[PDB]
C-alpha cells in the first residue's frame, strides 16, 4: 500500500511484447483495437514519447503483415526509451506544427573512408516524400546509400520539439562536427532504473516530490500542505547522489543541483550570492527542485562552528528556506551522510521536516545493485550473483561497485600473458573472451573492506524456528507475546489490556537466547536490531550522551521491530551487580536504556527483548512492570530437545544413516546447545582431517561422533544447575531488597 | 479570573443567530430595538466593521418581512468577518465622507467566455441610484448581467476607507489584472481563531500586549509600568510563530516582524542597520509591536559565542531595548525554542522581564489543534478526533499538522487506481469522494514520530481514585496533606502551623506508589511532574549542573503542582546506600534535589512526593523535617483490598458473572498489585489465544482465571515481608547513626 505509486498491475491499457519476425527499423506495427478505438485521424507524422524525457519517430501505417490486436516492435528499441518489459507509452498526436530552418552536413567518420564527393544526395533525395525528416535533439537514426551503417544527429533547431524542414534556407557555416564522448554521456545517464535496493525510499521520494509538483491541485483541493523540505540521509556511498542524478532527468521540473563543497569553496560573499541566485532561478520556474548535496558541508551546527562565514551561510540558507511561500511550488531536497551534524534549526517544521533514510541494503537489495552494475559487463555462465549478495554483508552500493571493479581487474590480470603493453594495439579475439568468472568475484570478496561494517544492521534475520531445537513452550509464549498484538490488535483493545512490551531472557549460557530473539523477529517479518553488551560499553566512553538516542529511534522508524539487548551480563559485570563497585548494575548506560523504554508508547510495534547469562547481577530496575516484566526462563535442553538441537545443527552436514542421534542425546546430560554444536564441529573437524589424510568418504560416520564425544566438555556445572533452577523461580523477588 | 479578557458571557448587547428563510445577499435584516434605540439617523451607506480588520457593506433598510427584535443574516457571511457564533460587531455611522476618483475595468476570466462587447453597462448603469458603489480594499461582491456568478475587486483608492465615486474622472490606463494566488493568501490569513490549545497563553499575551497599547491611559492612571518585553518560549513547533502571525493582523498596531536568521544572514555592519531601522520605524508609530522571531539566533550567550559580530549584535539589541523610554508605547515581543540559550542580560528587568510558556498541549488542547487543522479538509463520518487526540501524547501543533498531512496522503494512496499520472486531468467524481477516514489516521499514527517525547510533560493525570484498590487510609492522609492546604488555607494560618510540604512513599514494589501520586494530583486538579530515578541519572552525566533547575522551577510556575520523584531506589543504588562506594546515597544528583526543596517557600502550592522500593538505602538527609518528613508506608494489599484491586484492573475487561473475585483474593496471600495485574493480563492472554484458536466467546470465564492462577508468581518473599514490616516502624530512626 505504501508503494502503491510504483504498482502497474491490473492495467487494461497494457500488454506483453514478444520477438519480431521482421528486421526493418523503417516499419512499425499497429492494431485495429489500438488505432480505430479513438479519434486519431490518419496523420503524417506522430511523436512517441516514452520515458527519461526521450521520444522516437518512425514511419506509421506499416503493418497488416504480422498478427493484429497485440503490438510488437523489433529489438532495436532495447536501448531507446526502454530498459524492461511492461511499459505503457502514452501516444498522442501533435498536428499544426511550425516550420523551422535547415541543417547542413554533420559528418562523423565518413570522409576518411571510401568516396564522399558531395554527400548530399544520399539522405535528402530518396527520403522527401511525405517525410520531411522529423528530426529532434536526441534522435538517432540510420540513413545512407553506401553501406547503411552510419548514424546522424542534429543540434540545429529553433523550437524544442520536432518540426517540418523547408528548403531554400540560409545556414551560417560555423558548425563544428561533434566528437564521440559528448553523446556517449547521454545514453548511460542515471535514471530511476539505475537505483537498486531503494524501492521503498523511491516510492516515498516520488510521492513527496514528484506528486506535489506535477499535481499541486490535488494537494490544494484536499486542504493539505505539501512538504517543501526533503532530507536524504544514510551511510556514505548508499546512493544519495545517485537518486539526485536520477531525479535530475526523470522529472519534468527545473532541477538545480547545489553541491556542498562547491558553495563553501567560494570567497567570503561570493558563496551567498550563489545560494541567492539558485533560489531566485528556482522561484522563476514553477516546477522546481533544488538539491543541496552534502548539506552538512554548508550547514553545520552553529554551536560548534568556528568561522563566521559558515554561520552567515547557515543563516542565509535558513532565510531562503523560510522565504519560500506556498505558491512557488519549489521543493528543496538535501542529502547528507551525517544527519546528526546538521544544524537542528534546519530539521524543523517547514524547512526539512521530511527525512528519507537510505540505509544499507539487505541481500535482496544488494543483489539488485550487483545486477544493475554488471548489466554492462560480460559475465561468464558460472557467476552466481545471489551468492555474492549473500556473502557481502556490510557492503553498500559504492562498496559493490568497487567489488565489481576489483573482480573485473582480477580478470584482466589473468590475461596478462596475451596482452602486450609495448604493442600499439591488442587482438580482438581477447576482448570478446574477456569474461569475469566466479573465481574472479571470490578473489575480490577475499579483500573487499566494506565501509558499513560498524553500522547497526536493521534487517529481518534468516534464523527461523527450524534452527532452534526444542523449546516449544518458549516458542508459543514468544508468538503469543510478539506475533499476537501485531496481527490481531482488535483482540487486545476489546479486552482492555495493553500488550506487554518487553521480554527478558535468562538462563545458562549457550541455550538459544540469541536464536530465539532472531527467530521471533523472522517469523513476524519484523526488523531486528541486535545491540550487544560490549557494544554499549564501548559506544559510551567517548562522552556521547546521545548515543542511545539514534539506536532507540532507529527501532521506532523501523516498526515493527525487535530491539534485542544481548549479553546484558557484560554490562552488569561492569559494576559488580549488588554491591560490586558500590553502585549497582544501574551504571551510566542502562539508565539511558530504562529512560528510553519508559518513553516509548505502548501502541507502538517496537518490541524489546533482553538476554542475560547472569540473572543474579541484573539490577531490579529493569524488571519493573512496564519495561521487561516478562521473565522467560531458558532451561538446559533435556533428552527430547537435544535430538532436535542436533538435527538442527546437522541440517547442512552429510551425516550417515548409522549415526544414532538419540544415543548421543541420552549420553550428554548437562550439555547446552553450544556444547552440542561444539561436539558437531569437532566431529566435522575429525572428518575433514580424515579426508585430507586419506587424500594423499565425505560423510560423517558413527566413529567420528564417538571420537568427538570423548573430548566433549560440559559448559554448565552441577552447582550452576541448582543456582539457575533456584533463580528461575525467584527472579521477580529481586525488586525490593 | 485570569482569562477574564477572553470571556463574553452575560452580555446584554449580544444575541443568538439562526438560519435565514431568504437567499438574497442584497438585503440586510434590521430591528426596532436595535435601530430606533439610538441616535442613528436614516443614512445612505453605513460601514460594518467586524474582526481581523475586515468590514462589509450592503443595502440597509431591507427588512420588515421576517421576525423583528432578533437579527439574522444569510449564510454567505460564514467566510466574511465571521468564523463562529456569538460575536458582537460594533456598528457606527460614518457620514461626511470625501469623494475619490474612479476605477477602470478589472476583469479576471470574463473575456475568454461568452460575449464581452464593452463590459461597462452591466455594473454601473443598473446600480447608480442612492448607491455609488462604496468599494474598499478587501471588499468582495457579486455583480454582473449575464449569469451573476463573477466577483470584482478594487485596488485603486485614494483614502483607506470607502468613498463615494464621482464620474468624469481621468484614469491612467496602466492597471494590470491580478491573478488568483494574490487574493487567496488573504482569506486564510492567520488569526486568533487559528490558535489551538493556547487559551491561557493567549489571554496573557492580550493582557500584556494589546491592553497596554490600546489603553495606555488605564495603565498610566493606576500608576503602573506596562511591561515592554515579552518572550515566548516553548518546544519547537508549539506555535510561537503562529501567535506572531496572528497578532500581526489581529492588532491595531504597527507590526514589524524581525526574523532571527534574516538579520544574521546580512554582512558585517548591514545587520545592525536593519535592527536600528526596525526600532526607528517602530518608534515613529505610537501603537507599535516589534517581533523578534528566533531570538536565540541573534542573541546567544556572550560567554560562549565565537565571533565578534554576534557580540556587537547582542550589544546593539541591548542598547535598543534600553533606549526605549516610556512614551513610545513600543512593545518588543520575541520567540525562541531555547530560552536557556538567550543571553542572561536580556532576560532582565526592563528588557524581557515577562515570559510566556507555550508548552506541549494536553489532550483537550491538541483536540482543538486537530479541529483547526482539519476544518478545511473533508473528513468521513467515522473519524473520531477525540481518539486521535488521546492517542497522540508527545505531539505538538507542528506534529499534528504533519500527522494530518500523512493521513491525507494515505487517503490519496488508496485511490491511486483511479488517478492517472499520464492523463492531462482527473475526474471530478473522485475529488468529492476523496475523504480521509479513521483508518487513514490510524496508519499515520502508526509511524508519527513526535518531536516532544523527551520533554517533561506537565499535565493533570487521568489516574483517579477508582484506579486504586483499597488503601483508604493513605487516600485520606494524602487528601488531608495536599488537598487541604490548597482549598482551605484559612484553616492553617489560624492554627499557626505551616503545612508539611513533602511526602515519602516507601514499601514493597508494585503496591501503588505511582498511582497514589497521580491520583492525589488528579483529585486536586493540580499539575503533575513525574521525574523518575534513571531520568535523573542520565540527565546529569553530561556535566550539566543546572539540569535540576529547569525542572524544579517548572513545577513552581505550574502551581499548584505535585513534583513526583519515582524510583528513588535506582538513584540510591548508584552509591550503595550506607557504605556502598564509600559515599552514601547523597551522590551528585540528590544533593541538588535537597538544595532545591530547601529553597522553596512554604507558602507555595508545589507539593513534592518521593517513592522508593528500597527504604534501607535512602540517605537520612532526605528525611529531615522540612523536606520529606511525612513517611507514608504502603503495605501489601490484604484480603479486603485485593478484591478492590482486581475490580479496578478489570473495569475495562468483559469479565463474566461466574468469576468469584473474592476467591482469587483469598488464595493469593502475599501478592502485590502488580502481581494481581499480571494475573489479570495472563487471563486475558489466555482468553485471546482461545478466541484466536477457536476462530479457525469474547468473555473471560472462570477457567481462564483458574489457569492463570497456576503460574501466578509471588513478587515479594516472606523475608522481604518481615524486613518491610520492621522497616515501616523504624524508618525515621535512619537519621542519626
Ligand atoms: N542503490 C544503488 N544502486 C546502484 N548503484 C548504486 C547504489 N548506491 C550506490 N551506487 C553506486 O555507488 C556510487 C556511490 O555514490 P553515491 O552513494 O551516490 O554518493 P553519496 O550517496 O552521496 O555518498 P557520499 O558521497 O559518501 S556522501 C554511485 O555513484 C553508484 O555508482
Ligand atoms: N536450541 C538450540 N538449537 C540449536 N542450536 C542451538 C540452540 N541453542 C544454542 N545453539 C547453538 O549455540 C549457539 C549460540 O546460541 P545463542 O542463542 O547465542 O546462545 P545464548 O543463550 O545466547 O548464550 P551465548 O552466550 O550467546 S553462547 C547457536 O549459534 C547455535 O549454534
Ligand atoms: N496551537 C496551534 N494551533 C494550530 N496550529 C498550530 C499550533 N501550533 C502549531 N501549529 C501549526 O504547526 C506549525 C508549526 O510552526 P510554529 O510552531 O509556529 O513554528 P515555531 O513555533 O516558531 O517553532 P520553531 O519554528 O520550531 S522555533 C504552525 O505553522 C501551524 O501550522
Ligand atoms: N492499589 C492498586 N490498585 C490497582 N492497581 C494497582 C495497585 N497497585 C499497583 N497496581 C498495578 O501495578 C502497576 C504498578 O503501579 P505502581 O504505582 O507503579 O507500583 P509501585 O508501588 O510504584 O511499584 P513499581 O516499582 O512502580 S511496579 C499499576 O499500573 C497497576 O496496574
Ligand atoms: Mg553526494
Ligand atoms: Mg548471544
Ligand atoms: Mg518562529
Ligand atoms: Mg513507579
Amino acid at each position: 500500500l505504501s508503494t502503491a505509486i510504483l504498482k502497474q498491475k491490473n492495467r487494461p491499457n497494457r500488454l506483453i511484447v514478444d520477438e519480431a519476425i521482421n528486421e526493418d527499423n523503417s516499419v512499425v506495427s499497429l492494431s485495429q483495437p489500438k488505432m480505430d478505438e479513438l479519434q486519431l485521424f490518419r496523420g503524417d507524422t506522430v511523436l512517441l514519447k516514452g520515458k527519461k524525457r526521450r521520444e522516437a519517430v518512425c514511419i506509421v501505417l506499416s503493418d497488416d503483415t504480422c498478427s493484429d490486436e497485440k503490438i510488437r516492435m523489433n529489438r532495436v528499441v532495447r536501448n531507446n526509451l526502454r530498459v524492461r518489459l511492461g511499459d505503457v507509452i502514452s501516444i498522442q498526436p501533435c498536428p499544426d506544427v511550425k516550420y523551422g530552418k535547415r541543417i547542413h552536413v554533420l559528418p562523423i567518420d565518413d570522409t576518411v573512408e571510401g568516396i564522399t564527393g558531395n554527400l548530399f544526395e544520399v539522405y535528402l533525395k530518396p527520403y522527401f516524400l511525405e517525410a520531411y525528416r522529423p528530426i529532434r535533439k536526441g534522435d538517432i537514426f540510420l540513413v545512407h546509400g553506401g553501406m547503411r551503417a552510419v548514424e546522424f544527429k542534429v543540434v540545429e533547431t529553433d523550437p524544442s520539439p520536432y518540426c517540418i524542414v523547408a528548403p531554400d534556407t540560409v545556414i551560417h557555416c560555423e558548425g563544428e562536427p561533434i566528437k564521440r564522448e559528448d553523446e556517449e554521456e547521454s545514453l548511460n545517464e542515471v535514471g530511476y532504473d539505475d537505483i537498486g535496493g531503494c524501492r521503498k525510499q523511491l516510492a516515498q521520494i516520488k510521492e513527496m516530490v514528484e506528486l506535489p509538483l506535477r499535481h499541486p491541485a490535488l494537494f490544494k483541493a484536499i486542504g493539505v500542505k505539501p512538504p517543501r523540505g526533503i532530507l536524504l540521509y544514510g551511510p556514505p556511498g548508499t546512493g544519495k547522489t545517485l537518486i539526485a542524478r536520477a531525479v535530475a532527468n526523470e522529472t519534468g521540473a527545473f532541477f538545480f543541483l547545489i553541491n556542498g563543497p562547491e558553495i563553501m569553496s567560494k570567497l567570503a560573499g561570493e558563496s551567498e550570492s550563489n545560494l541567492r541566485k539558485a533560489f531566485e532561478e528556482a522561484e522563476k520556474n514553477a516546477p522546481a527542485i533544488i538539491f543541496i548535496d552534502e548539506l552538512d558541508a554548508i550547514a553545520p551546527k552553529r554551536e560548534k562552528t568556528h568561522g563566521e562565514v559558515e554561520r552567515r551561510i547557515v543563516s542565509q540558507l535558513l532565510t531562503l528556506m523560510d522565504g519560500l511561500k506556498q505558491r512557488a511550488h519549489v521543493i528543496v531536497m538535501a542529502a547528507t551522510n551525517r544527519p546528526n551534524s546538521i544544524d537542528p534549526a534546519l530539521r524543523r517544521f517547514g524547512r526539512f521536516d521530511r527525512e528519507v533514510d537510505i540505509g544499507i541494503p539487505d541481500a535482496t537489495g544488494r543483489l539488485e545493485i550487483l545486477q544493475i552494475h554488471t548489466k554492462n559487463m560480460k559475465l561468464a555462465d558460472d557467476v552466481d550473483l545471489e551468492q555474492v549478495a549473500n556473502e557481502t554483508h556490510g557492503h553498500v552500493g559504492a562498496d559493490l561497485a568497487a567489488l565489481c571493479s576489483e573482480a573485473a581487474l582480477q580478470a584482466i590480470r589473468k590475461k596478462m600473458d596475451l596482452i602486450d603493453l609495448e604493442d600499439e594495439t591488442i587482438d580482438a579475439e581477447v576482448m570478446n573472451s574477456l569474461a569475469v568468472t566466479m573465481d574472479d568475484f571470490r578473489w575480490a570478496l577475499s579483500q573487499s573492506n566494506p565501509s558499513a561494517l560498524r553500522e547497526t544492521v536493521v534487517e529481518v534475520p534468516q534464523v527461523t524456528w527450524e534452527d532452534i531445537g526444542g523449546l516449544e513452550d518458549v516458542k508459543r509464549e514468544l508468538q503469543e507475546l510478539v506475533q499476537y498484538p501485531v496481527e490481531h490488535p482488535d483482540k487486545f483493545l476489546k479486552f482492555g489490556m495493553t500488550p506487554s512490551k518487553g521480554v527478558l531472557f535468562y538462563g545458562p549460557p549457550g541455550c538459544g537466547k540469541t536464536l530465539l530473539a532472531k527467530a521471533i523477529a523472522n517469523e513476524c517479518q519484523a526488523n531486528f536490531i541486535s545491540i550487544k553488551g560490549p557494544e554499549l560499553l564501548t559506544m559510551w566512553f567517548g562522552e556521547s550522551e546521545a548515543n542511545v538516542r539514534e539506536i532507540f529511534d532507529k527501532a521506532r522508524q523501523a516498526a515493527p521491530c525487535v530491539l534485542f539487548f544481548d549479553e546484558l551480563d557484560s554490562i552488569a559485570k561492569a559494576r559488580g551487580g549488588n554491591i560490586g563497585d558500590g553502585g549497582g548494575a544501574a551504571d551510566r548506560v542502562i539508565n539511558q536504556i530504562l529512560t528510553e523504554m519508559d518513553g516509548m508508547s505502548t501502541k507502538k510495534n517496537v518490541f524489546i527483548i533482553g538476554a542475560t547469562n547472569r540473572p543474579d547481577i541484573i539490577d531490579p530496575a529493569i524488571l519493573r512492570p512496564g519495561r521487561l516484566d516478562q521473565l522467560i526462563y531458558i532451561p538446559l535442553p533435556d533428552e527430547k530437545s537435544r535430538v532436535a538441537i542436533l538435527k538442527a545443527n546437522l541440517r547442512k552436514s552429510p551425516v550417515a544413516k548409522d549415526v544414532d542421534l538419540e544415543f548421543l542425546a541420552k549420553m550428554t546430560n548437562g550439555f547446552s546447545g553450544a556444547d552440542l554444536t561444539e561436539i558437531c564441529q569437532r566431529a566435522c573437524k575429525l572428518a575433514i582431517r580424515e579426508s585430507i589424510e586419506s587424500e594423499i568418504v565425505p560423510e560423517i560416520r558413527r566413529d567420528h561422533f564417538e571420537e568427538a564425544m570423548r573430548f566433549a566438555r560440559r559448559s554448565v556445572s552441577d552447582n550452576d544447575i541448582r543456582k539457575y533452577e533456584m533463580f528461575a523461580q525467584t527472579l521477580q523477588q529481586s525488586r525490593g531488597f
